Formats: structure tokens, C-alpha cells, sequence
């Protein structure tokens, strides 16, 4: 109900916590002279001041620091050379780790994964888990703010995980990072390349299909090459993830849900940066404008869609701030159930350059029935109103599919709607020009106020009547067609 | 029984309140570069530190600031350019807003009206709601110190609403400003021109035909052209409204 | 873990309950002389000693008898001629109805379905809802021992519904009888012919995929022609339904 932009703004400026008993551990002699040794990190070092257990209610395992979940542990190596591994720290409730490992390689997985969770006390604490390695090499799965066992007992509040290498944060092929309702993930290395299923937003509890389920992956500090490989937002709910990126964000396959959002936020142009009680100032930001050299190179946008039937659609969306929202050769997929699914590829202060086929149910035609109105949608440059939506591929719309483009100058290469019919080819948001190169219509609801279509094929619809090409608004004066060819 | 001249004189000089937890919100980057954007103000900015609910007794809706109705919220934009709107903040009990919007246009109505109410605790608090816009443009109805639901539960004490544009406070045709038993309304722009049914004094409760029902519209600071259009004092009782005008 | 043969054997021989305040209602004059009138049964007769409400926790609706869910209501018509209908008695927690309607037609659905649920107190009570009509004619859906709202608050214990016509218990096409973890259903007419989706065993809670979820449809007394049409056992769990049939 709040939205992502308020929830991230209230987690971005918090004092960490007030811990009594700040435990301190310093790795002494022995560690800093064997540069290949492949230590363990829990059992050889951390198990002194981290004690496991069993929680009654949601009973799987349990971990904290020492004498309750409100005690900070900080570890200060700063010279320990080797390669350390966690390998099995599951359901860590804990609170405020700090592992300072310069010139050390970490490894967050070996035969078992990790988890970093909190509990919902009356104090509403986070867990602020930090690592400061040199490489990180995730190499197995890692859940951030998971469910501990099953539902009951104590619930889970928010968390923050910060991974701060100085050479790169790679990942495995089967290393599923999966952060939930309250979790964030700060990365601060150079050249993050997560080759695994990053899963923002997930069913935290077994039946809570009406959870808000925010998340964040704040890769703002990454001075190199951010490279996701398979991002997956949302799972059986209305998740609203967000990425505060670093003006170069190549991703691979993106899989939204029916009603899932995404807010890839590029940086700005100059880069970032009794008795009364005065709370600290909560600086909060509305949707600004990304800088000039800010790119988001998504290369496939699928959409998973199954479940119930609602009186509307669900309108999966991704909202960008970047000056160039390129979309690569995989194009756009859109799965369609009985009601009409909808995709909103928005861009507030930028351009859109799609170079792929607008599929439906993973075929280029994509037939859909009358109640299933698969509605594509594009918004190039909403707030500045000078953004083009260039398509460099010959698109093809099947039956009961409705392309709409609300841009400043919607260039094209070719539209094929002669196949199925019932195609609301809306362009009412377009400011001036729609420079289509070739048009094929059967029963179309074209609404353009100014265009330049230098080839026009008008096809019939067999034997049925009442269905026709229909330029259903004011064409104005400056319009032009360099070739009409009825058949 | 006291008369208006004593009741206004005892509300004119009060220290505001003693709030613990003065929340502070500052509108940062993003707002101050789109001069036509038509934001929302509750959902985009204010909903962080204003949480609604349901009151048992006089049950319609419920709004406060954060953790009780004794917490001041102050918002400091001072450079956010645009045009903001409230549109539906009804039965705001709250306590001590402060919205500082220089070079910003407000709008107190879009498809729904507003309300600014208090509760009668044992401390007898006011709500001192402030706005500091550049135009205000009321544009739908606004009740000041209304009844929350129906009678029971907690009763309503006094309030103060201050609207402090620097270019003008116009209004719609159907924007019924209607302030009740304890409410005031300070205006400090130039050229107030309320083209709607200003309704000083109204039946706060459903049967209280013997209420005193004072009010005040202190347009003293208006350096321009005060211009009401349809003023309506009193409704089925002995209301004693008052206007502290500005010599025109 | 127990299996169906133990759970049915421990529900088959129970004394009903110990209710204080056995309310009694007798349909007097007026009902027994209009053989086609199409009464309502809740609003015209039963609403005297059945009062609805709202449960905090699993909040949809709430029904009981009078002053708590441990009070038996029994209704004794025995001569009221007509055709009565329930039409919307949803989430009836209640406890121990008894509707004795010889020479009367019932109808358990008209524009809305029915539900008959219990709560898990410390006494582990059933609800033993009875009807004794002449035809029954289900005609819309009927949940037995459903979930009240969503999960929280109070959980649901077992129940028993007994339908005891003397001419036949038919059903609609879209009348989904769906009995859950604790529910039974005794039928005692002749020629039961349920032409709807009988659904023994169902997800009582939203995520409990490891529930035992027993049920029973004890059609032992049916001296005629038992005739289901679409039986459906189990839903995303290890349900173990059972039917104590009548040799055809």
C-alpha cells in the first residue's frame, strides 16, 4: 500500500541499532601465512561467539550471536590470507555481524547454502550483516530474510546484507540468491557478475498471497560491470522489487509475474553525492532523471502467468530512469491466462529501443480470445516528454492483442495485424510523429494524430463484415502516406 | 454562554502543544525539476509518517501521525516545484502538521474532500494544521473540526487550520468550506476569493441543537482583495461566528 | 496418522454435548395452511434465536445461537406445510440445531450457499446440525466444517450434518457439497441423487498441505437408489475419505 519508493526511503536512512555486548574477535597469528589453505570460517573462527539452537514454533534450526539476538559481533582480520567458507549457516537470526577480511577470499557456499533472517520483536530490528572480502564467489544459494521454519512462532522483520569485495562478486550456475519481503542487498565491489537465478520477491509464508513483498539490490557502488544473468521478480503475489543501479546494467532473462513491478533506478547526472525529541531528518526522493550515459540492456522479458481470473488484468511493469532502455534480441514474451494480461515497459526520463519480436505465449503470432486482451504498452519519456520509442524489428500482432505507445516520436519498421484482427493499435499518447515503414491491417483501431506511413497494405477479413481498418481520431494536416496498396 | 469575544481571546494566545517525537521529513531530489508534473502528496510523500485506521465508536475512518495523536509531523520542501494534491484525507485527527511548500501549488481536492479534526482527551489539544503553498486552489470541500463518525466514542475538541499562500487562495464552485464548533481558519495570502459556500457554524452532532458553536475566519493578513461569495452562518442552533477581517 | 477407521470409530459413538439453555421454538398458526407459499426460513422463523456478528481473527462473518456457541436450538414444526429456504447462512458456528419439518420441502440454496462450522474450544464440541424435511433439494453449494475467514483467530473442530428427508435429496448442477477435515454427512432419505460436485476432503487452511483431512458420507439409511454424479476426493494433500454406503 505504501509503494516501494517510501519503503526504501525509510530503510535507507536508519541508525543501525543499539546493541549491548558488542563482542569483538580478532584473528591473530596463524591465519596470515598460508595463502592457499582453504579454511572454514564458522567452525574455525566464528563458532566461538555464535551459538545455534532450536526454536519452538517454526521449528527447523536457530542461530544468534550470544545471549539473545540483540548482540553485535564484529570480527577484525584485516590481514588473514587464505580462502574462507561459510557452508551451512542456515536461519541465522543473529544481529549485526561484521567480518572484515581484506586480502582474503570468501565463499558463501560449499555443499550447503546460507540464510540471514531476523525476528519481529517489539523493537523492529534489522540484522545488518556485513562482509568485506576481496573476492566473494557465492557458489551456492543464499536466502536473505527467509522464513525460519513454517509460519508460527515469531515472524520475520527486515534485514540488510552488505557484500563489499574489491575484485568481484561472481556466482555459480546453481546459486539462487533469493531475497524476500524485507530484505535488501548492497553490493560494492567492481564487476559483479551473478550467473545465477536472482529471485527478488518470493512467498515468505506458505499462503500469504496478499503480501506487499518489497526488496532492493542496491548495486550503486559497483565501479565496473554489473551483469545479472537471470533475474526473476515476484512469485504468486504483487511484488514490487527495485534496483538502484550504477548507470550500466546488462541483465539477461527477466521473468516478471502477472502483477510484479521493477524499478531500475539509474544515478543522476553528477552521480550520487516530559521532553520533546527531535527525530532525525528523513530525506526522501521522488522519481528523478537519470544521467546521460545511463544504460539498461535487458535482453529478454518473459512473464509467468497462471492462477485466478480477475475483472481486469494484472499489469506487470518495469519502470526505468535510464536515458536508454535498450531491449535485446529476445524481445518480449507475454503469457496470457483467461483475463487479459498486460505489460508496461515504462521509461520516465529516457528512450526505448526494442530490437525483438513481441511474442505472446512464446510465438510471434500469439492468438488470444476475446476476454484475454493481451495488452502491450510502452511509455518512452513520460516526465520529460521528448523520448522516442524506436522499434527496429518487424512486429507482428495476432488476435485480440493491443499495442499502445505513448512517446514523443514512435519510429517503427513494420506492423503485421492482418493475421488475427481486433487490434487496438493505439498511438494517442504520441506527441507528433509515428514513422511507420510498412503497415498490414485487417480489423484495426489505429488512432494517430500525425504520421508518415510510406507503405500501406490493407487486407480484408475473409467473409465476415463489420470489421475494418479505422483511423478513429483526428488525422490533422501534416499526415502523409507514400504508398497505399489495397488487395 | 461565554460569547465569541472571550472564546476567540482564549484561543488567540496559546502555546501550540508539547509534542514528543517531532517527526521530520525533507523532500530531497526528484521533486524540484518537473514544474508541471501533478504529483500526489499523501501517497507519494506524506504516507510515510501518517497512518490510517478505524476508530471503535463513531466508526467511519481514522487518521493520526505516528503512534498516537500527540506527535508533530513537519515537512520541509522549500524548493519542490510542481502541483500537489491531497484528495481524500478524511477525519484526520492527527496533530500538528507543517507542510512548507514555497514555489509549489497545492490543491485540497480532487474527486474527494478533506477533513481536519481533533479528539477531546484530558489534555485539550488543538491540531494546528499548516500549509505554506504558493497557490492553494481548494477545489473540493473541506471540513474543519467535523464529527468523525456518529457521536459516540471520543468527542472533538478545537482545531486551527492555517493556509498561507503567496499568490491567492481561490476555490471552486462546489467547494463547501464548513467549519464547526471549535474550528478556526487563518488565511495569509493576498487576494483570497472563495467562490464556494463558506459555512461557519454547523450541527457538529446529530441532535445537539443547544450547542454554542463558535468559529473564526481570521483573514487579517490578506494584503489584497478578500472576496467571499456565499457565506452561511448558523444551522439549527445559536451560532456566533466571527471574522477578523482586513479592512476590505 | 490414525487412519480413517479409527477416527470414524471415535466419532460414531459420542454423546452429543451438554448444552445449557436449550432454546425451543414452535411454529404455530399461519404456516400450516398455505401449501405453495415459498417462505424464507432464517428471516421468517429462525432469526429470533440465531444472531450473527463479526469474529476478530479470521474475519468474514460469524453466527451462533444465542449467548455463545454452546446453546442448543431446537425447532418443532411437524405440520408446517410449504417450501422453506435457507439462502445465505454462511459460517454458522452455532451448535446443535434441530429443525423438525415433516410434510415440508426444504431448499438449502437460493442465490447464496450455506456453511456449518465449529470452533476449537477447550471442550472439543461438534455442531450436530439436523434437518428433517420431506424433500431437501440442495440447489446451491454447502460447505461442512469450512474455514471461517483466513486461518487466524479460532480454528475449526469437527461437525456432523444430518439430512433426513422422506422422499429424496436431489441437488442442482452447480451445487458443490464440499466437506472438510472433520466433517461428516449423514443422509437418511430414499433415492439420494446428488447431481453436483461432491468434494470430500479439501484444503481447510490456505497452506496446510500436510493435514490428515478425513471425512465421511454415511448414506447407510438410504433405502432407495444412491446416485452420486461427480465425486472428488482430496485436494493437494493426503486425504482419506470414506463412504459407509447402503449396498447399491
Amino acid at each position: 500500500l505504501l509503494g516501494w519508493g517510501l519503503k526504501q526511503a525509510e530503510e535507507a536512512n536508519k541508525t543501525p541499532d543499539k546493541p549491548d555486548k558488542v563482542w569483538r574477535i580478532q584473528a591473530g597469528k596463524g591465519f596470515n601465512e598460508f595463502p592457499n589453505k582453504e579454511y572454514d570460517l564458522y567452525k574455525s573462527l566464528l563458532s566461538s561467539k555464535i551459538d545455534g539452537g532450536w526454536d519452538w514454533g517454526n521449528a527447523a534450526t536457530h542461530y544468534w550471536i550470544k545471549g539473545g539476538q540483540w548482540n553485535k559481533l564484529e570480527v577484525d582480520m584485516k590481514d588473514a590470507v587464505g580462502t574462507y567458507k561459510l557452508s551451512g549457516l542456515r536461519n541465522f537470526t543473529g544481529g549485526d555481524l561484521d567480518v572484515n577480511m581484506q586480502k582474503a577470499t570468501l565463499r558463501l557456499g560449499q555443499f550447503n547454502g546460507n540464510s540471514f533472517t531476523s525476528y519481529k520483536d517489539s523493537a523492529d530490528r534489522t540484522t545488518r550483516v556485513d562482509f568485506n572480502a576481496k573476492n566473494i564467489l557465492i557458489d551456492n544459494f543464499l536466502e536473505i530474510n527467509n522464513r525460519v521454519g513454517s509460519g508460527a512462532g515469531r515472524k520475520a522483520s527486515s534485514t540488510v546484507l552488505t557484500l563489499q569485495a574489491s575484485e568481484g562478486i561472481t556466482s555459480s550456475k546453481n546459486a539462487e540468491i533469493s531475497l524476500y519481503d524485507g530484505a535488501t542487498l548492497n553490493l560494492a565491489s567492481n564487476s559483479v557478475k551473478l550467473n545465477g537465478n536472482v529471485w527478488m520477491g518470493r512467498l515468505q509464508y506458505v499462503g500469504a498471497y496478499l503480501a506487499p513483498s518489497y526488496s532492493t539490490i542496491n548495486t550503486s557502488k559497483v565501479t565496473g560491470e554489473v551483469n545479472f544473468n537471470h533475474l526473476t521478480v515476484g512469485d504468486h503475489n504483487a511484488a514490487q522489487a527495485g534496483i538502484i543501479a550504477s548507470n550500466k546494467t546488462h541483465i539477461g532473462t527477466l521473468d516478471l509475474w502477472q502483477s510484479a513491478g521493477l524499478n531500475i533506478i539509474a544515478p543522476p547526472e553528477g552521480g550520487y553525492k516530559q521532553k520533546t525529541e527531535v527525530q532525525p531528518t528523513q530525506v526522501i526522493d521522488g522519481p528523478f532523471a537519470g544521467g546521460k550515459d545511463t544504460v539498461v540492456n535487458i535482453d529478454r522479458i518473459n512473464t509467468k502467468a497462471d492462477g485466478t481470473i480477475k475483472v481486469g488484468g494484472f499489469k506487470a511493469s518495469l519502470t526505468t530512469n535510464a536515458a536508454h532502455l535498450n531491449i535485446g534480441k529476445g524481445g518480449v514474451n507475454l503469457s496470457n491466462q483467461a483475463s487479459g494480461r498486460t505489460l508496461l515497459v515504462e521509461n520516465l526520463t529516457g528512450n526505448i529501443t526494442v530490437d525483438g519480436p513481441l511474442r505472446v505465449n512464446n510465438q510471434v503470432g500469439g492468438y488470444a480470445l476475446a476476454g484475454s486482451s493481451a495488452n502491450f504498452e510502452f511509455k518512452a519519456g513520460v516526465d520529460t516528454k521528448n523520448g522516442t520509442a524506436t522499434f527496429n524489428n518487424d512486429i507482428s500482432l495476432g488476435r485480440f492483442v493491443n499495442l499502445k505507445v505513448d512517446a514523443h516520436t514512435a519510429n517503427f519498421k513494420g506492423i503485421d495485424t492482418g493475421n488475427g484482427g481486433f487490434n487496438t493499435l493505439d498511438f494517442s499518447g504520441v506527441t507528433n510523429k509515428v514513422n511507420i515503414n510498412k503497415l498490414i491491417t485487417a480489423s484495426t483501431n489505429v488512432a494517430v494524430k500525425n504520421f508518415n506511413i510510406n507503405e500501406l497494405i490493407v487486407k480484408t477479413n475473409g467473409v465476415s463484415v463489420g470489421e475494418y481498418t479505422h483511423f478513429s481520431e483526428d488525422i490533422g494536416s501534416q499526415s502523409r502516406i507514400n504508398t497505399v496498396r489495397l488487395e
